């Protein structure tokens, strides 16, 4: 378990070249070598001695408040920088034709994966994408198919779908933020700059937003459907306080355990003739993008259905 | 607009503002803060971070010596500059203009330091049509300066050597250059400019610090070296030679480091501001000029140190 | 085939051969010489040069310490390699193969030094499809090694820092790396390979020395550092820290330099040659492998130091 | 006079950060700062202290023997290197289409300048160049026009033209070598590698051979015609010894003075709205090539006639 999740209130610190979490009930040492990223969901006291240490090991920290609302990320000083790649990233944005191809690829990845999850024909939508030259249009089309899938999510779950006013909306927002953060963490480990995107305007980490479009159906929608239909997540995993409905502590733990188990679940990847983790699919997707920006190979979005 | 934290302590949310404690307890109106830079050891918690996120205020962390460790980026911070930076690189014409500007600044300031007429070389710079050609002209003027450096000091230079420096002068130049690149990079990190995008030097780590330093090296390195040697503050006993390698010793580094820092802290009248600013601030002001240039606001003109006397 | 001049003296034409004098007077059959490398102070004249030109023999000049100064090139010397070098760079597939080879050599030798199983990472290297991806894997294994370096020495590392080194270990790594790049470059200049063309590192000064050094750094730097620290030859008194900068002092440099040179002079049995060669010669042998690779003769395989024990 | 010519037997050495030439009759100090290149035509004693000094100032040394025969050059360690440019130089050679364009441009530059000097129509030859795709053919065509011009050189001078067996052949060889050397010296000052060419095979400094093709008509043919017709060079400036005819000492000095005065003669250069030296035309030609290799501007060979 390379990703570390903190669900208890306490103090996180650097202790003898390792991490230490402590509160009134516990004091555990966590070898910083087995930690690649940290998600924080509780009240935590920390200091620069800790942050400078995490920065040194290249460990991003993601924060979520009482309501499970993602508030921000401690993004460490970059480990590896590539001026060439950076130029190419921006070049593919400045050139309308290059940017269009990428903007479309991300939308296609999103539609294809939503189609796999919701089993709704996307041919009509994919056709519009193939025929337009307007990025704003692509967005419009993607939002149209996304809307269709939300209407179906509501039917397949039986939960009402509309700041989350409903348990389902809470689940969607929580899963989406977890995905945005996880993707951001993967971008950090590469030479890619997280602010240069092609679908979404470059602001906010726009590249994470673009890439997450391809993965959200897998880490969010699909997981939510299974958790609700298999009765893993139910109405007792949510709370409504001051007209604020949110995934609570117990529910948050159920979802995170499911999210992390999915991240670590392996799947056969033809190109490597071996099974890779879902987390690795994100990494591999980033390297496919990099190779595209380097003009070495055309970028094709992950067609998750094809691996199943 | 920007809040700098230079002392160790604790930062937290108190009521609806920020509070710093350590001896001293100070409330800081958050309504004014756009960004917070931390240059000291700090204790904080999620209550503080979530509060900053709610206000859209990023929190930049640096260790005591200025080494950047990372930034807490709010979900929604209240990348245009980056695009503009690369834009002026991709457009060969825009790139060449900036590359020439840094060289012109280097030449103008070497002129002030060495007192070698730059009139003809500045015109030659204007005439070049590519970066390679531009560099050849810079190398020519640079050669005239190193020759004079040998004459005004009486020390051997012969040729610029860096791997490794073959004599005291090259050892001093390398040390001074390093201190200058670091100082400039430090100022860059205090702005929104990405340090990886340069125009004179090839971007392919922090190339922008190299470009901007061209304008300041004559003042922080050449000029200082000449002063220290002629005033007998740096002499032959401040160096150690191993085989073909010459190194500035401990005592030597301290002497130079101290003078460098004192120079950076020295103030000088800045007309446009109608007040005296330190030499470090001149770097910031130079970066501000580059930004306004990249933003299509006002054309970048290199610092003509001599104009400030 | 190649004649090396390592002692000071006079080189001239005598009858129809070469003659070196200084104490000693030696005639050198020119019929055997293809190239002449000079590593000492030499006196000569045009009669000698015209004679070498007539035979088509180039005369390469280096100062006593190995610094290349220039070459007397005959009108007709009796650039194919250069074309082949760039050819393997332009072909992304050929470049990637070479970049992976140097990384594999680095990993194999770090494995021998740190005793950390490289099996999985070597397979990951094989799977990468681009230089950026390849570098990420190298960085991963490198991280495991620096962690162990801290454990087997008890000294702080925390992270690789170079501008400037923030602690003794980084100061030693930077010094050792520098000595290694120089040593490798020196061997490159003794071959016909252009030092500017690399595959792992971006060509855009002497990038090839950087690539090839990846294979030797674990042996000449990491391994030596560990040995010197564990045997108490290099300790805390061999360093000086200024603010955030840590430097290896005079005594420290001498100790390390001496050990480095002694290591390079150490011999080890080389199976394919069925004899013992120095560690410096292993570099030359590695360059020979690269050349035969670039000439489409035999595929380049990095040096697996452990295989030599 | 940045170029230095040594026509007396002696010793050249470094003396107090300057150069010193000495023999039995003289001892002069030459500030190394005013020296950019040195051509040697007499017996000279030298050492590494001198060569390492010249290398430091980036001063190439060209050697010529008793017969005025160019024997070689001391090419110093490069002052400025550019890995990018080097890649681009070889790239334009490896790619048949890129190499063809350059191979043709050099031949065109040669034919156009020979045409200006000899006043012989080259349309027929230029047409063949424009229609072929064979570099060997280009050479064949260039050699054909070159042959025509030699036949005319013989008529316009009245000197017989054929190791130089005739005074005219001696002049041509001497001037050609001086040009090859001078061009090599200009290449040294740039980031260009002298061994990568497009017309001539990359060996020998093939790039100097290519570029010299464009300039030889100006520094050799044209100068020879004027020197002979104006009676500056005559039969007493040559010697025949052991069936070896060569430009002798007095003649060598007449030619070198003429060659150097031409190098320093200025000519109006529209693009700069000012007059530049002929030596600068060589430099400018190299930068035109560099800009072409960098994919910034198409390379067009110097049309000397156009500046007159």
């Amino acid at each position: 378990g390379r990703v570390y999740y903190i669900n208890s209130h306490g103090t996180l610190s650097r202790h003898e070249n390792t991490l230490r979490f402590e509160n009134a009930e516990v004091k555990k040492d966590i070898p910083v070598e087995d930690v690649e990223e940290i998600f924080v969901f509780a009240e935590l006291s920390l200091n620069t001695k800790l942050l400078n240490f995490l920065a040194s090991k290249g460990i991003p920290l993601h924060f979520f408040n009482y309501y499970g609302y993602y508030t921000g990320t401690f993004y460490p000083r970059e480990s590896s920088v590539s001026g060439h790649l950076l130029i190419k990233q921006v070049e593919h944005y400045l050139d309308a034709q290059k940017r269009l191809y990428l903007a479309k690829s991300f939308v296609i990845g999103s539609i294809l994966n939503l189609e796999y999850v919701y089993k709704i024909s996307a041919d009509t939508y994919l056709n519009k994408v193939k025929e337009t030259n307007s990025i704003p249009e692509l967005m419009s089309v993607e939002a149209e198919f996304r809307k269709l899938c939300y209407k179906k999510l509501e039917e397949v779950t039986g939960w009402e779908l509309e700041p989350p006013q409903n348990p389902l909306n809470a689940l969607i927002s929580f899963g989406n933020s977890l995905t945005y953060a996880k993707v951001l963490g993967e971008i950090y480990k590469t030479q890619l700059n997280p602010t240069v995107s092609y679908l979404h305007e470059p602001s906010r980490f726009s590249l994470s937003l673009d890439v997450a479009e391809v993965f959200k159906p897998i880490f969010v929608d699909n997981l939510i459907i299974r958790l609700i239909q298999e009765n893993k997540i139910d109405k007792t995993h949510f709370s409504t306080e001051l007209n604020m409905t949110f995934l609570n502590e117990i529910g948050r733990k159920v979802f995170l355990k499911a999210f992390n188990e999915l991240l670590e679940t392996t799947i056969f990847y033809p190109k490597l003739n071996r099974k890779v983790s879902h987390r690795t699919l994100i990494k591999l997707e980033l390297y496919k993008l990099i190779k595209h920006l380097l003009e070495e190979e055309v970028y094709l979005p992950l067609n998750y259905g094809g691996l199943k």
